[PDB]
């Protein structure tokens, strides 16, 4: 599924991200739109052979289980799969999994690039929320 972005600031309010950990709506907008386009279908590959998943490019080498990445952890206890349905919940249960692990929104390494410190409100403007 691909959302529309107010249409996922809307799913991630309901699923509790808003304000999680501190991190604004505004902040979970910004990490799907660079992270995946809005696309919960969304994989790509990393050199290590690891990959990311879902709306929220959450890694096999730590979160879910993909039975391809050796010596990988998964500490959602989801199958990475889960991350790619029209449903956000297993996503954002493992997100905030993800951002309580110590450096905050800095797990996910294009929201430090292209979303930390900008004017990230601008990503729900206009919604109704
Ligand atoms: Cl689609
Ligand atoms: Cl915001
Ligand atoms: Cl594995
Ligand atoms: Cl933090
Ligand atoms: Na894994």
């Amino acid at each position: 599924k691909v959302f529309g972005r107010c249409e996922l600031a809307a799913a991630m309010k309901r699923h509790g991200l808003d304000n999680y950990r501190g991190y604004s709506l505004g902040n979970w907008v910004c990490a799907a739109k660079f992270e995946s386009n809005f696309n919960t279908q969304a994989t790509n590959r990393n050199t290590d052979g690891s990959t990311d998943y879902g709306i929220l490019q959450i890694n096999s080498r730590w979160w879910c289980n993909d039975g391809r990445t050796p010596g990988s952890r998964n500490l959602c206890n989801i199958p990475c799969s889960a991350l790619l349905s029209s449903d956000i919940t297993a996503s954002v249960n493992c997100a905030k999994k993800i951002v309580s692990d110590g450096n905050g929104m800095n797990a996910w390494v294009a929201w430090r690039n292209r979303c930390k410190g900008t004017d990230v409100q601008a990503w729900i403007r206009g919604c109704r929320l």
